């Protein structure tokens, strides 16, 4: 089983205890690190930090510690857009020029491959023909990494891509079962299911429905339909969680009316989002557990927050082995208590619960 963990760059600039560079970092803790996120300049893969390239070698670095640990580098990000995306799949003179950058960027920072983020071919702005140039964009990465690797006797760098849940962004821009060939794993978002985005409360990463297809089961059950072999479909779990702002302290529920997003985190801050160090931080709140979707909510005043607890992952973790799933991905490193400050649980609570459960 595949524990995939994301490390995002700019966690380096959190405030105190909430800082968190690569030295932060358990070795053991997961199978895969990947690097996020690395942007694009000219069609050619570039760094988006002043510092990305010691935070490489120190990432990268950890493997002398481990030699079964694998890191990949992460393209893209939501707040990457489309745009790069789409002007550089749009020939196929761009395409290589992009992958043969790709190559000597992994080779020479020691990453042992690449994770697509791109969010999302077909949506955001990326037209139609996206869905077909980011199939041809991942035989494209494919066939020259296979082709690198027989000509340097180096192992074959590996190809992932990070994947939407919702049933619009996999139809508008994934042919799953032609990309499902060519890439050696699919890390599965499995959460932002709902957000402050609705102007009712719902789960973030809900397991099960209480529309119906906005649950993890739902986006499994369609990849796998779709063409991915269930060793490839790594399930994402969130180590944070989606908040609102209640438009009554009176009504608490699931489905509630909400008026927007819930107050900013005082170290994410991010309207809208908590980490999940900040939720078990939340003083004089309440917790209750959606039974049918099988996660919990907090709740305070007028503030709610639907987020994943040590239960919910184990219950997760239950789900993707009876699913037969190739393991686990996890949103993120820096979000999860990583240094066991804030909830009284150990270090890394969430993602070594997730590393317990699929050993």
């Amino acid at each position: 089983a595949k524990l995939v963990c994301y490390f995002t760059n700019w966690a380096q600039y959190r405030q105190g205890e909430a800082r968190f560079l690569p030295k932060d970092l358990d070795p053991s803790l997961c199978t895969h690190l990947i690097y996020a996120f690395a942007g694009m300049t000219n069609h050619q893969l570039s760094t988006t930090e002043w510092n990305d390239e010691t935070l490489y070698q120190e990432f990268n670095g950890l493997k002398k510690m481990n030699p079964k640990l694998k890191t990949l580098l992460a393209i893209g990000g939501w707040n990457f857009g489309t745009q790069k995306f789409t002007d550089m799949v749009a020939t196929a003179n761009n395409r290589q020029t992009f992958v043969n950058s790709a190559i000597r960027f992994l080779r020479k920072y020691s990453f042992d491959g690449l994770d697509l983020d791109w969010e999302y071919p077909g949506s955001q702005g990326s037209p139609a023909v996206d869905k077909e140039r980011f199939t041809t964009l991942v035989q494209d990465l494919a066939n020259a990494f296979q082709q690198e690797a027989q000509t340097s006797g180096k192992e074959r760098l590996l190809l992932s891509a990070a994947v939407p849940a919702g049933q619009t962004y996999v139809d508008a821009g994934y042919e799953v079962d032609k990309i499902a060939q060519n890439l050696d794993f699919v890390n599965l978002m499995a959460y932002d299911f709902h957000g402050s985005w609705e102007k009712v409360t719902g789960h973030n990463s809900p397991l099960y429905k209480r529309a119906a297809s906005l649950n993890v089961d739902a986006a499994v059950q369609q990849w796998l339909q779709k063409g991915t072999p269930a060793s490839k479909l790594i399930l994402g779990m969130p180590t944070y969680g989606r908040s609102f702002t209640l438009a009554s302290s009176s009504d608490t529920r699931v489905g509630a009316p909400a008026t927007g997003s819930g107050t900013p985190g005082p170290f994410t801050k991010e309207g809208g989002m908590l980490a999940y160090y900040e939720v078990c931080s939340w003083k004089g709140a309440t917790k209750q557990r959606i039974q049918d979707q099988k996660v919990p909510y907090i709740f305070r005043d007028n503030q709610w927050v639907g987020f994943d607890d040590v239960e919910s992952f184990k219950t997760k973790v239950s789900y993707l082995k009876q699913k037969g799933l190739g393991g686990a991905m996890v949103w993120a490193l820096d979000l999860d208590d990583f240094a066991g400050f804030s909830c009284n649980q150990g270090r890394y609570p969430l993602i070594q619960t997730l590393r317990q459960e699929l050993s």
